[PDB]
């Protein structure tokens, strides 16, 4: 029963496809939160209402201090809002923007929260398959959280720079999508870029499906093994959120 009068918008959190985020506090309690404006024009023109409904559906009952929560939502005669928990230290995205790439430490610790979030989410079936650092949201305690769950579907379905061959490809896909992200993160995050960039969607195509990536120097055995590991071109070799929660790299440098 909630409606836009019973909040007050403030700074805007992002700008997106469909809408934008804005921050926002319910008048009556003072709370702080994030606004999602979308906009049924742009969203029925793209036929997202599973989409949408998924990520309402899901992001409502998935309760995770690694997942970004969704309060509620209500819509008007033209925009649907989307009642975010709001997470005050942005994007992991904007944090490689600042730090350029990350130490071992923090990364680590990033994709132990993550193995966290995705290991419940796949407890319940629950595959993101958007797993990337501009869905990747920071808590007040600097807390990873998983955001956006649009393209979140369950069970089996069927840039491109996080996407696995058997997606880009258009074939099923399972819970291992997210794996393979996974290690394209932990490559981004201690890289600075993810490890299938390339100056084209046809390029970065042909290296997604080839799985061609190299690691610089400074990347640590540890980290190469971990990453390898997640970036198998077959889904059943990737491991599962244990062996890299168990990995011996994530438990040398997380602090989780």
């Amino acid at each position: 029963q909630w409606a836009l009068e019973d909040f007050e918008i403030g700074r805007p959190l992002g700008k997106g496809k469909f809408g934008n985020v804005y921050l926002a506090r319910e008048k009556q309690s003072k709370f702080i939160l994030a606004l999602k404006v979308l906009f049924k024009a742009q969203l029925e023109k793209a036929g997202v209402e599973h989409q949408l409904r998924r990520e309402v559906e899901i992001q409502s009952h998935l309760r995770h201090p690694n997942i970004l929560r969704l309060y509620g939502y209500f819509h008007d005669a033209t925009r649907v809002y989307l009642i975010l928990e709001y997470a005050p230290l942005g994007t992991v995205y904007r944090e490689l923007q600042k730090l350029s790439k990350f130490d071992e430490q923090r990364t680590a610790t990033y994709i132990t929260e993550l193995a966290n979030a995705l290991s419940y989410c796949h407890s319940k079936r629950v595959i993101h398959r958007d797993i990337k650092p501009e869905n990747l949201l920071l808590g007040s305690a600097g807390e990873l959280k998983i955001a956006d769950f649009g393209w979140s579907v369950h069970a089996p379905s069927s840039t491109l720079d996080y996407l696995p061959p058997e997606m880009i490809e258009g074939r099923m896909h399972d819970e291992k999508v997210d794996l393979w992200s996974l290690g394209v993160l932990c490559y981004e995050f201690l890289v600075g870029k993810p490890p299938f960039e390339a100056n084209t969607y046809q390029e970065t195509y042909k290296r997604i499906s080839r799985v061609e990536f190299t690691f610089p120097d400074f990347v640590t055995e540890g980290a190469r093994d971990l990453i390898s590991r997640l970036l198998k071109h077959n889904p059943s070799q990737r491991p599962m959120l244990r062996e890299v929660l168990e990995h011996p790299w994530i438990t040398a440098n997380s602090s989780k």
